[PDB]
């Protein structure tokens, strides 16, 4: 019915946790060389995310909407460890070296996933741009949950500080999903069609990225 | 750098405090219907400024650079009162209804100023976009000092919370000018030409804005 319901339904189906990458993870049938491949190829999207948000902010005249995006941007980039710093710890805890992470070149599948976000966040529909992020960010608390379990059981992650990023995202993205849902409603301009479009795009692209490794 | 020094001389040689509108301010010869013109038209630029910063951030892949742009943006928009809020108080301390300020359609002069900034901030040179901000922001601390003097000497201001915006920008924009100047060096990609070109345009566009109220 109402487009937000349909929007939440698109995610519930094309949801990353049901992609085979995470099935195998949840099961534990995933190689450490695989985990390192995923971790490094993710980095690009880890570094582009602040621009997903600021791409949207920069085209926005709704002052109350812009503050919520700031709050999101601040949670990711401001301070130390910011959300990028936290991913590097998961990279290193996997055994990839710092020079190896800086030397890694992101796949055409990594560049495609980020291009999908960037297409919507710089597109002409601010709601669709926010809907794009929601379709990724509203799945994270669950993935973060089930990811930690996999790390500690089948991957010998004994020190909690190694998966800080995930412990942190396990709650920060409950508030982000909630506030992005608000923003979509605030920035709607007869463009419900584009919100569902972005959702359809982002949930497929997510799946295409995870396809690359399997 | 030399290119930063030429950048500072362009600003030095086209400084807002030498426009007739501030040579009048300083001498007392500014009307009060003139102050409400200014205060109200300035409100487009004020609400706009964060997107100048987020425009550059969204095209930038230098992580250290982006944190300096965030710092700036946080000072500007985060919390209560933020700089937009502080501008509202001062417009109201001028005698303007929250209702007329928000019914006010900004002048063509105002739209022109904001369009100039936005051209560079959406543009292709990240250092030029920063330098466009810098060509304005480096002037603010002194204008803010002098504008506070005028409000209190010739415009009978006594409540320090009215001109809080200028109080706040007298110190905050010292840090912003400093760090923008670092950003320019950090973002340079063989575009010193573009850095100076943005500077010439913005200093002259600010002058154009200052003239709409001089009749
Ligand atoms: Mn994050
Ligand atoms: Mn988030
Ligand atoms: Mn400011
Ligand atoms: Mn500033």
């Amino acid at each position: 019915m109402n487009f937000l319901d349909q929007l939440d339904l698109i995610i519930q189906n094309k949801h990353m946790l049901e992609h085979t990458f995470y099935v195998k993870w949840s099961k534990g049938e995933l190689t450490k060389e695989q985990l390192q491949a995923y971790a490094k190829d993710y980095y690009l999207h880890i570094k582009a995310f602040p621009k997903y948000l600021s791409a949207i902010h920069s085209r926005c005249d709704d002052l109350e909407a812009r503050k919520l995006l700031l709050d999101n941007l601040m949670d990711e980039e401001n301070g130390y460890p910011n959300h990028i710093d936290l991913w590097k710890q998961f990279v290193f805890a996997l055994g990839v070296t710092p020079e190896e992470l800086e030397a890694h070149e992101p796949s055409e599948a990594a560049k495609a996933k980020v291009a999908t976000f960037m297409r919507w966040c710089t597109g002409d529909s601010l709601a669709a741009g926010v809907a794009a992020l929601y379709s990724y960010e509203s799945q994270i608390p669950r993935i973060a949950r089930e990811k930690i379990r996999g790390l500690t059981e089948y991957f010998g992650f004994s020190n909690p500080e190694d998966y800080a990023y995930f412990t942190e995202h396990e709650e920060a993205d409950v508030r982000h999903a909630r506030e992005e849902k608000a923003l979509i409603e605030m920035l709607l301009k007869d463009d419900a069609d584009k919100v569902l479009e972005a959702s359809q795009e982002v949930t497929q692209s997510l799946y295409g990225f995870l396809d690359s490794f399997l």
